[PDB]
């Protein structure tokens, strides 16, 4: 699923997202913009042979199985292919538990380079939540 702007941000407001450890709303949208273009399905391979899944472009070599990532661990308990389904929630909630880990949102490489510090809010301007 290809996500809304406005519609991804309620739902993720729904799932508690919202000041999440102090991050806004926008924060969360701002990431899944870049990570994933909103796109559920968006999957990427990393150079250690890691793949990052889902709209949050969450990676197996710590936060999901996908069977084919050798030493990883999968610290969020779910295989990666939960990850890309139309339903956010196994996202939202694995994303709780990485943000949570000490290093915030700097674990999401396009939120730090293309999120943060910038303004945020206008990721939500205009949706009705
Ligand atoms: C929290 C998380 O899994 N972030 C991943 C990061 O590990 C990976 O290096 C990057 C590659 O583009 O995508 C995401 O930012
Ligand atoms: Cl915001
Ligand atoms: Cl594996
Ligand atoms: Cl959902
Ligand atoms: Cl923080
Ligand atoms: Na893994």
């Amino acid at each position: 699923k290809v996500f809304g702007r406005c519609e991804l941000a309620a739902a993720m407001k729904r799932h508690g997202l919202d000041n999440y450890r102090g991050y806004s709303l926008g924060n969360w949208v701002c990431a899944a913009k870049f990570e994933s273009n909103f796109n559920t399905q968006a999957t990427n391979r990393n150079t250690d042979g890691s793949t990052d899944y889902g709209i949050l472009q969450i990676n197996s070599r710590w936060w999901c199985n996908d069977g084919r990532t050798p030493g990883s661990r999968n610290l969020c308990n779910i295989p990666c292919s939960a990850l890309l389904s139309s339903d956010i929630t196994a996202s939202v909630n694995c994303a709780k538990k990485i943000v949570s880990d000490g290093n915030g949102m700097n674990a999401w490489v396009a939120w730090r380079n293309r999120c943060k510090g910038t303004d945020v809010q206008a990721w939500i301007r205009g949706c009705r939540l």
